[PDB]
């Protein structure tokens, strides 16, 4: 599945912000408007056991031009809530279920 970072129209959101997933299905992640961007999955809203470290970026790193790409595949199943860092508090937040 492709998501954007940032809307067309510059809004600092996930497009689609909220989907499903089968198990190992890839997640690409596309650097569009109002970057840098990144993909921070929340340690404390994923499913039991899983490796934040594996699924995200760190904190401190970025996707700084159009285009950049994050990918990822999941396989445990249940929600995971992920943020861009520089952006959580402007609500650029989302949220994965793999089902
Ligand atoms: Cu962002």
């Amino acid at each position: 599945i492709d998501v954007l970072l940032g809307a067309d129209d510059g809004s600092l959101a996930f497009v689609p912000s909220e989907f499903s997933i089968s198990p190992g299905e890839k997640i690409v992640f596309k650097n569009n408007a109002g970057f840098p961007h990144n993909i921070v999955f929340d340690e404390d809203s994923i499913p039991s056991g899983v490796d934040a470290s594996k699924i995200s970026m760190s904190e401190e790193d970025l996707l700084n031009a159009k285009g950049e790409t994050f990918e990822v595949a999941l396989s445990n199943k249940g929600e995971y809530s992920f943020y861009c860092s520089p952006h959580q508090g402007a609500g650029m937040v989302g949220k994965v279920t793999v089902n």
